[PDB]
């Protein structure tokens, strides 16, 4: 009777083959089919659900996902239970991590995570005043709601526009209606606000309770004059550009320090918080690690090369590992570093925004294939090697003086493993020739072999996997950009909600109850209306089936035998 | 014409690429700039038989960076005269990691990128089609019909 | 004896899925148009 | 098999003779929805993997390092199943 949403289950409740596994109670099947009825009805008669944790294999997760699917369902979170949209995040967090663990079973617990993740979205959704949505929002167990939200990963929850326009007010704020303004006006305003941050970061230094103290509080005026700052970085950067072993520090270069300084107590600063946990995770922290790594790497090889390195000799005279060379190739590596941190700033754009979340969310599908193609590498580079070893010229019999590839004569690109993985790469765009596949000796039969060798790695890795590679991208483009526009409003409310803090001052160098009765009272009105929603989608959206059809011709047989019974 | 608009969004990500190889590869290789007479006939950088000055100068590294996505560069471009082995092996993997950035990731996903807006624009075409059709069409229908072959004055 | 278990209530999940699944369709609504029309027919010849 | 509500009856199914007599016939006939359906995947992940309570509850640092330290180990587990096969090693 419950499995049917009869409510002739008050009789039931009034007064060998079962077709259910037999840890099946009347509650657990009620929260399965969702009706808030039965639930009620069940609610009402004081029963209870074992918790799932432990200190005969099949009934053990069977009925795991039983008890875990019982207590996913958007009615028993409704009912039963003290807020419902915190209990749909653990839920829908321990039901993500619990589809993580157990590789059977995966297709069905992350059902129900999204289930909880729907349900407490669609709490959002019943909000028909900004006074319930800033309750809800700000409900500390600031905008705690949201952190909560955004710490369960709760995507759908954020992105909902109610959310997003009340972020864009606390976004915004210091701007009437910057949405209205033409895109001019707002270039000019990022421009001139832009070349504004010592005039704006200068007070809030030496007075922060003023009239311009109070104007780099606000977050959007945070992120202009954080960033156009970072651009200026990279225009030293740019000017860094354009002999003494080690010299003392270029002007550039004494302006550039106290930036660097900048980053690194700011990146520091963002460790102290939290812990090696949020951080670590995150993959532009990672990237500041190993810029501003490099940058104490270069730093130091310059206060190396300071140190007892007075005279002066010619360039093409020094040694391989001279630390100068050293400090001049790592800057030029977190040079490249520090100018593809840009592409981090595209998610507050709203044109290449979801573009660059798309990008990124191919990338971990391009890390699964490339283990593959350096599996291909490493098999090539192993046969190459081995067939061409015994070839190997020194680099006094070639002209200039030149072996390898890197040369205008590629001479020896099979002869150590190194420069085989290396030609190996080199080969998968135009770059070799077909005269490295030759020796000396003129040996035919193994240049025959090694061209053969080389034929089938250009066949397998340009013809063969690289086209895989493109449908791989094709198949993985069209599942990212469905999610798409609520993945890029999660990472672009994490950038908002990450200048919303305490620490205003820019890196340039400056850098150096009641709550609970109000939020229950607006709880029960999301709860009632979202049930009276839900009831309602369920008589409009369900389609007739065959058991609909025995109930009409059940009423008008019964009603049928019932006249003949009277007339007879 | 409906697919360059999705190209053109992510030419503005490509050359943020394209500017901070330039800045990396610029700030390696601008120590060892070569007078055009040290070089045979007299030629400096890219667009010469012998590719020898391609790194020098900042304009003529994002030449360079820009003529690599096709295989018109060559390896002996990332070397010096002073023969640095460590400089120019960091240089080539600088200029092997731009051609990885480049070349596979970012040219494919600008494929993938293409065909899904072409099954999207695939769809509206023969309406969008027939109304830019009928904009050129009505573009005859006005008085003006004197002949720009200049019998139009 | 694991067997008739399975085909017994593998045939009742069957029929199940056929009572939710099946979509109505065009004979459904003759067989109910004919029960009512029969039973129309039926009351009119008792009262007639 | 998408019917079976207990282990001893998923036992039962597998182990039919006419050892795991059933899978092998099911592989035979290239039963892949057979073979893939995930009680049998339980069952034949716990064969897999005796002498381990719970390896998919590790963290995959503690996996890589249980795959490293028993991998160095082949002739200090493998000169063990020829000396002694009736062993704790072996
Ligand atoms: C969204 C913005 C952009 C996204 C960022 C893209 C993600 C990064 C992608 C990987 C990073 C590049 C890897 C570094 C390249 C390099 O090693 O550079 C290769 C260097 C360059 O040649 P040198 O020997 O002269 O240095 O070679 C070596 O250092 C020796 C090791 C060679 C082995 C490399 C194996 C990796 C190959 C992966 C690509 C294969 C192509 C695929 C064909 C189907
Ligand atoms: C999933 C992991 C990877 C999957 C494995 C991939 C499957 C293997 C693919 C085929 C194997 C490579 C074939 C050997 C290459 C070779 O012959 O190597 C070619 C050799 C190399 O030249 P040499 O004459 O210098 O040796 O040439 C010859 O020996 C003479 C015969 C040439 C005729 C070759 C015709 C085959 C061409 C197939 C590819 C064409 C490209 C497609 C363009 C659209
Ligand atoms: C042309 C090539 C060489 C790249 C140019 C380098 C920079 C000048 C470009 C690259 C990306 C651009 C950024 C792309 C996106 C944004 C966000 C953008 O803000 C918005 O789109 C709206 C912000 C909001 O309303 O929330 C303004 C600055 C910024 C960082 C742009 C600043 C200029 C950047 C850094
Ligand atoms: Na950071
Ligand atoms: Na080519």
């Amino acid at each position: 009777a419950i499995r049917k949403e009869v409510v002739g289950a008050v009789e039931l409740l009034l007064s060998q083959f079962s077709e259910f596994t037999p840890d099946i109670t009347p509650i657990m099947l009620a929260a399965h089919t969702n009706n808030y009825e039965i639930i009620k009805l069940l609610v009402q008669k004081r029963v209870t659900i074992p918790r799932p944790h432990q200190i005969d294999s099949l009934r053990h997760s069977r009925s795991r996902l039983n008890i875990y699917k019982a207590l996913a369902s958007p009615s028993l979170i409704a009912l039963s239970s003290e807020d419902p949209i915190l209990t749909a995040f653990r839920l829908g967090w321990e039901l993500k991590e619990l589809s993580k663990v157990e590789n059977e079973f995966k297709a069905e617990y992350e059902e129900l995570s999204q289930q909880c993740k729907l349900f407490a979205k669609d709490l959002l959704d019943q909000a028909r005043s900004s006074r319930e949505l800033e309750i809800i929002l700000n409900h500390r167990d600031d905008l705690a709601k949201l952190k909560v939200a955004i710490k369960y990963h709760q995507k759908e929850f954020v992105a909902q526009p109610n959310c997003q326009q009340l972020l864009a007010t606390l976004w915004y704020d210091g701007f009437p209606g910057w949405r209205r303004k033409h895109w001019v006006v707002k270039l000019l305003t990022c421009m001139t606000i832009g070349f504004l941050f010592p005039m704006l970061s200068i007070a809030y230094l030496i007075s922060p309770r003023s009239n311009l103290g109070l104007f780099i509080k606000k977050p959007f005026i945070k992120f202009i004059c954080h960033t156009a700052s970072y651009l200026t970085f990279l225009f030293m950067l740019l000017l860094a550009s354009q002999h003494v072993q080690g010299p003392p520090p270029t002007v550039v270069e004494w302006m550039i320090l106290p930036w660097v300084l900048g980053f690194i107590w700011g990146e520091i600063k963002e460790m102290w918080d939290g812990g090696f946990t949020e951080y670590i995770h995150d993959w532009w922290n990672l990237m500041d690690f190993a810029m501003n790594s490099l940058y104490l790497a270069t730093i130091s090889l310059k206060i190396v090369a300071y140190v007892k390195y007075n005279g002066s000799r010619p360039r093409e005279e020094w040694e391989m590992w001279h630390p100068t060379l050293i400090a001049e190739a790592l800057f030029a590596i977190s040079n490249i570093l520090s100018s593809l941190r840009l592409i981090s700033l595209f998610t507050a754009n709203s044109h290449l925004g979801p573009l660059q979340i798309s990008l990124g969310r191919m990338l971990l599908d391009i890390l699964k294939f490339l283990f593959i193609y350096c599996l291909v590498l490493l098999a090539f580079a192993n046969g190459l090697n081995q067939l061409y070893f015994y070839y190997e010229t020194r680099a006094i019999d070639e002209p200039n003086n030149c072996k390898g590839i890197r040369c205008e004569k590629q001479n020896n690109a099979f002869s150590t493993l190194f420069e085989t993985l290396q030609s190996l790469f080199w080969s998968v765009f135009g770059l070799l020739n077909l005269y490295v596949t030759n020796v000396k000796a003129r040996h035919e039969f193994t240049e025959f072999v090694g061209a053969t060798m080389f034929g089938t790695y250009n066949v397998i890795s340009l013809v063969v996997l690289l086209n895989m590679l493109i449908a791989m991208m094709n198949n993985s483009y069209q599942l990212i950009a469905d999610h798409a526009d609520i993945e890029w409003k999660f990472a672009r409310t994490k950038l908002w909600m990450s200048y919303f803090d305490e620490g205003g001052t820019l890196p340039p160098p400056f850098n150096i109850l009641i709550q609970n009765q109000h939020y229950q009272e607006v709880i029960r009105n999301l709860v009632k209306r979202y049930v009276a929603a839900m009831i309602r989608n369920s008589k409009t959206n369900e389609g007739l089936t065959e058991e609909n059809f025995k109930e009409l011709k059940q009423d008008i047989s019964s009603f049928r035998y019932e006249v003949l019974d009277l007339l007879g």
